[PDB]
């Protein structure tokens, strides 16, 4: 499933992940759109081995169990295969865990070099919230 901008926003808050950790939606938003823009079936494979999936691009490393990442850990007790799901819940639980492991959203490449400190509200203008 591709979700509409203002579409994930929605999904997104009403799981509470609106400011969670001091984390604004519009960042969350950012981060969505440049990991997977917006596909909640996408997978990129690392030169590590290890496998990012979802919306947000979870790692099999740490957090998600797809049984191919040799010696990794499954922190969030899911199956990768929950991340690539149209229900997004899992996926904002995992985050949720993620996000509050120390090094906030820096933990999202993406995030930190394409929205730390740019104006992310903009992923939200308009939308209905
Ligand atoms: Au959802
Ligand atoms: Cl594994
Ligand atoms: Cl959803
Ligand atoms: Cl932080
Ligand atoms: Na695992």
């Amino acid at each position: 499933k591709v979700f509409g901008r203002c579409e994930l926003a929605a999904a997104m808050k009403r799981h509470g992940l609106d400011n969670y950790r001091g984390y604004s939606l519009g960042n969350w938003v950012c981060a969505a759109k440049f990991e997977s823009n917006f596909n909640t079936q996408a997978t990129n494979r690392n030169t590590d081995g290890s496998t990012d999936y979802g919306i947000l691009q979870i790692n099999s490393r740490w957090w998600c169990n797809d049984g191919r990442t040799p010696g990794s850990r499954n922190l969030c007790n899911i199956p990768c295969s929950a991340l690539l799901s149209s229900d997004i819940t899992a996926s904002v639980n995992c985050a949720k865990k993620i996000v509050s492991d120390g090094n906030g959203m820096n933990a999202w490449v993406a995030w930190r070099n394409r929205c730390k400190g740019t104006d992310v509200q903009a992923w939200i203008r308009g939308c209905r919230l």
